[PDB]
């Protein structure tokens, strides 16, 4: 398959070079995988989700995304026009409030929820969780992410937007999950992206167009936008049978574009997520 005039990040993950405009991908498109978007929720009625999204848990008064952020992230995972894995099933877990905030106790509960809830879903090609969230270092938050991974879920987490070492942020700093930095369309590390030895991979995160609440779309930026590129890419590769929940991060790293990025600090990986699709 080939989506012309795609969002630049979609084009970028299917090219060895920046500046292309077509997203080339296998038509299997993540069918048979499942991705949990642990965030502010998902506006599952958005036309772009085509009935493939649903809310499965909320920690607030409503299951509605009153923010947009979780809808955006879910769009980059799996919407028709904006998504990496355009036929995956999406599951919404609302652990963040409508201002985008949440307490670590809630975030932890949400992760343990996914670990159990996946055992009651039919996800024959495997299960991924996308966590575009975090704050300062917490060993309990890291332990929760490690448990989620251990349970058989491909966990992708944002590196954080502090232009600092991700060692001091959670769940970014949990070594066993996949920690995602952000890049821009000119293959620079994004100005706000965290860095550090704990990063596994970079994905597109500056000026990312996706779905928004009220059946709308917009462009926003952050390691939160990079993370769902990786999570959708994992689901895509798991449906193709190339990798498993346990091995996907390492697979993506090993098959990344290497050495493409600028302003990567020594000791941080120079690796950009890449689907290695050949028609
Ligand atoms: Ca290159
Ligand atoms: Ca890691």
């Amino acid at each position: 398959a080939a989506q012309t005039n795609a969002p630049w990040g979609l084009a970028r993950i299917s090219s060895t070079s920046p500046g292309t405009s077509t997203y080339y991908y296998d038509e299997s498109a993540g069918q048979g995988s499942c991705v949990y978007v642990i965030d502010t929720g998902i506006e599952a009625s958005h036309p772009e989700f085509e009935g493939r999204a649903q809310m499965v848990k909320t920690y607030y008064y409503s299951s509605r995304d009153g923010n947009g952020h979780g809808t955006h992230c879910a769009g980059t995972v799996g919407s028709r026009t904006y998504g990496v894995a355009k036929k995956t099933q999406l599951f919404g877990v609302k652990v963040l409030d409508d201002n985008g905030s949440g307490q670590y106790s809630t975030i932890i509960a949400g992760m343990d929820f996914v670990a159990s809830d996946k055992n009651n879903r039919n996800c024959p090609k495997g299960v991924v969780a996308s966590l575009s969230l975090g704050g300062g270092y917490s060993s309990s938050v890291n332990s929760a992410a490690a448990r989620l991974q251990s349970s058989g879920v491909m966990v992708a987490v944002a590196a954080g937007n502090n232009n600092a070492d991700a060692r001091n942020y959670s769940p970014a700093s949990e070594p066993s999950v996949c920690t995602v930095g952000a890049s821009d369309r000119y293959d620079r590390r994004s100005s706000f992206s965290n860095y550090g030895s704990v990063l596994d991979i970079f994905g597109p995160g500056t000026d990312i167009l996706s779905t928004w609440i009220g059946g709308s779309t917009r462009s926003i930026s952050g390691t939160s936008m990079a993370t769902p590129h990786v999570a959708g890419l994992a689901a895509y590769l798991m449906t193709l049978g190339k990798t498993t929940a346990a091995s996907a991060c390492r697979y993506i790293a090993d098959t990344a574009n290497k050495g493409d990025l600028s302003n990567i600090p020594f000791g941080t990986v120079n690796l950009l997520a890449y689907n290695n699709y050949q028609a």
